[PDB]
């Protein structure tokens, strides 16, 4: 409901529930769609998002730890949902409770969820099998029959899944991503020769689904090209269809001023003005997730692109305007005005990062508003939650 | 509350009791201290820092909008609140009912409030007066007498008192501060020429607190020394007393692998080991604030340093380890570990940044633990609320 700064995130759920649908009809009809979920949706909120992307014709959800998951439960939401990330043992009895599936794939964490378990719950995880990331998962053949070994005194852990995770699938040459999917297909030899029917097997990211066959098994992980951007900038040009951005991000002239030449803006007064300058101030900074290194951006005014001048603060930062423009004029920073756009992208590139780290560090003080049908269905302010 | 993920931030509340009590002591005793509490205080977390500081003898509280003063007041607390960042004009009586101060400093401000005002409420508000910052707040005379006319329009406007900020308090040579000091002065005579009493001033942030004679007037305005830490490393050496980092960010290790030599680490293979080494992974990454430009920084396992290596992802990242060490071992990424201590600052330095930056960012999905007296007296779950 309310917020009480003009400065918000605009949420199209028309543009996510779109990106769900296209990439549903771009797959078999037998392959589903997880939509990951994890770091608040990308920045777009877990629960608005699960739920158009369930609407879209998602099946599951997919999230980093299981106090993600929890929120998602608490909203209503039903539907499966995977931790990916590594989970402490401790989660065991608490998931099972919450019907939530861990990624487990370490004989110690069985020994240790034994030792912890409630004597009742039922868990359900997927494995993890390391093909080439070298985050989590297991690598190799003695590693993983030691881990099967360890679940023969852990009757209460049932398989739900196996994966892998690529590396490379947002890189144009695809050696890397090739020797991925052999050392995958031998992972699963492994599990065939144990004696274990992996049941449910899913590979492939945005990138992998978007781009190459043989890798959807039985279903897909999407997380940045449901919110409508694309994995690379390399990869972009290959893309089977327009991704449409769900996210834009605003806030309002909140002064504007003529600051006479010569005179200082900001700490350390790192700017100063080369003529008389209006200069207007806004109400976001790195609080927000609007870092100190996009000094020197461009903003959209009026349609135009406007440089951020002066040390960006806390709360506030400084616009170089050609003209005077009212009190209350719509500053975009991520989003459209006129002919021009800004996309995660450019900001990523201005900053030296990727666009999933520009949408996702947009910070919990800043209120969500949800547009279905060019209407406002949905406002999340997680200040008044908390 | 519960929390799910080995990933937590400490935050010493002796600490900031005792930084707030050492300023107390250090400012004379008709002197208030505001603890600015904006940004999730500085990441230590809203409602417990007030609460702390307020028992340490700080008086007031200062937020960055209108809704972080609502979080606290919803807390219980009831001390006087001034938000210190631009308000729209829609706020007058939301802030008027919740006894939240707003600064006001535009006539354009008081034209629409009067307009939008409920016929009912009396809103307390500060004169910002623009010094030397160009950030917000009122720089000329014929500007202020402008503010001043529209004001007897709106007698439901009370005013507080009367503030500026300083642009270069944390570098050693003083003269822009000089210069902010003088030109602050000529304003406060514009006030007494045009028949307003200030009723309270206030100028100085922690740095001119800690610094400068002639500058504490009626109140201070105390940050990033309450927390613990230097505005600057410059004026570090001159500061009058030891400062006590109050925020520790602790994870702990998820898996532990060896990677044959030669075997890549994360997203584009950006790290290949060079022999077989020990590869340890902890549930923390971007979403939580930890930024991939610290890929190759050190962290902290059993007291050694050792680096981060390959991406640093949205919600893991890995460090290469001399030796094996057990799931579970303490991975330090700002705080202490026997000899070795990383501070938000170092952090900061590696991240081409500053250490407000560091610590405000730390993500609303880390939970926070509070230490008083050695023991664990709260944890907040933001994830929990929401
Ligand atoms: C196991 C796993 N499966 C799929 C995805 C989704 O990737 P796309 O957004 O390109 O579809 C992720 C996360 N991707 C990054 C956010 P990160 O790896 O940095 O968390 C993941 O970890
Ligand atoms: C008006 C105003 N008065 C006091 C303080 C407190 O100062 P310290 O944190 O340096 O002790 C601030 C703080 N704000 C900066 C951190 P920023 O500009 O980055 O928000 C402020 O804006
Ligand atoms: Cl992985
Ligand atoms: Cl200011
Ligand atoms: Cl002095
Ligand atoms: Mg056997
Ligand atoms: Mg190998
Ligand atoms: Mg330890």
């Amino acid at each position: 409901a309310p917020f009480y700064r003009d400065t918000w995130v605009e949420v199209d759920l028309d543009a996510i529930y779109n990106n769900v649908t296209h990439i549903k009809e771009f797959i078999p009809s037998d392959v589903e769609i997880f939509a990951v979920v994890k770091g608040n949706a990308y920045g777009h909120d877990y629960v608005p998002v699960a739920k158009i992307a369930l609407e879209a014709g998602a099946t599951r959800l997919a999230v980093a730890f299981l106090d993600e998951a929890l929120v998602l439960r608490r909203a209503g939401i039903t539907a499966p949902i995977l931790v990916l990330g590594p989970s402490p043992p401790r989660d065991i009895n608490v998931a099972a409770e919450n019907d939530v599936a861990l990624t487990v794939f370490q004989k110690e964490w069985v020994d240790e969820a034994i030792k912890l378990w409630d004597g009742s719950s039922t868990m359900k995880y997927h494995i993890n099998f390391d093909s080439g990331m070298g985050r989590i998962g297991i690598r190799e053949r003695k590693e993983l029959k030691g881990f099967l070994k360890s679940l023969e005194g852990a009757p209460f852990l049932e398989l739900e899944g196996v994966y892998t995770h690529f590396a490379t699938a947002d890189e144009v040459e695809t050696s890397y991503f090739d020797k991925q999917y052999n050392t995958f297909l031998e992972q699963l030899s492994w599990l065939k020769e144990f004696g274990v029917d992996p049941k449910f097997v899913h590979t492939a990211n945005s990138a992998a689904t978007l781009r190459f066959q043989g890798i959807t098994f039985n279903a897909v992980r999407i997380g940045i090209a449901m919110y409508g951007l694309s994995p690379s900038v390399e990869i972009r040009p290959f893309l089977p269809f327009k991704l449409e951005p769900a996210l834009s991000l605003h806030t309002k002239v909140a002064h504007i001023k003529q600051v006479i030449k010569g005179d200082g803006i900001s700490y350390n007064v790192t700017y100063r003005t080369k003529t008389e300058e209006w200069i207007a101030t806004v109400a976001i900074g790195y609080a927000d997730g609007w870092l100190r290194r996009l000094q020197g951006f461009e903003v959209l005014v009026n349609g135009k692109r406007v440089p951020i001048v002066g040390r960006v603060t806390m709360d506030q930062f400084m616009i170089h305007l050609p003209c005077e423009v009212p009190l209350g004029t719509k500053v975009t920073l991520i989003g459209r005005q006129g002919d021009e756009y800004i996309s995660a992208t450019e900001v990523a590139e201005y900053s030296g990062t990727i666009n999933y780290e520009i949408i996702t560090t947009i910070s919990f003080r800043v209120p969500r508003i949800f547009i279905r049908n060019g209407k406002v269905v949905e406002v999340i302010n997680y200040l008044n939650d908390i």
